[PDB]
């Protein structure tokens, strides 16, 4: 659940 959130910020 946190991963997807951590990646979203990175990419965007």
């Amino acid at each position: 659940i946190l991963g997807t959130i951590l990646g979203l910020l990175k990419g965007l």
